[PDB]
Parts: structure tokens; C-alpha cells; sequence
């Protein structure tokens, strides 16, 4: 598939967004993909 380092993150809130809408969905969601995008580019090493 294709992407960027953003994608996973930002589609998780975008499919949250339009699939759940509500705060503590959001929260959950974003705390996954949060975890997730900080954890994977964290094991990176950005330029």
C-alpha cells in the first residue's frame, strides 16, 4: 500500500471521526494510533 509516517495516525482519527464521532471514542482511538505512530517513528530515526 502506500503512505507517509502520518498516514496510520491521521487515518485512524479521520476513520474515527467519520465512524465513531464522540469524545471518548476519539480519546480511544487516538491513544492507539497515537501510541502506535509515536512508538514506530520513535523506533525510527527521522531526518
Amino acid at each position: 500500500p502506500r503512505g507517509s509516517p502520518r498516514t496510520e495516525y491521521e487515518a485512524c482519527r479521520v476513520r474515527c471521526q467519520v465512524a465513531e464521532h464522540g469524545v471518548e471514542r476519539q480519546r480511544r482511538c487516538q491513544q492507539v494510533c497515537e501510541k502506535r505512530l509515536r512508538e514506530r517513528e520513535g523506533r525510527r530515526e527521522v531526518d
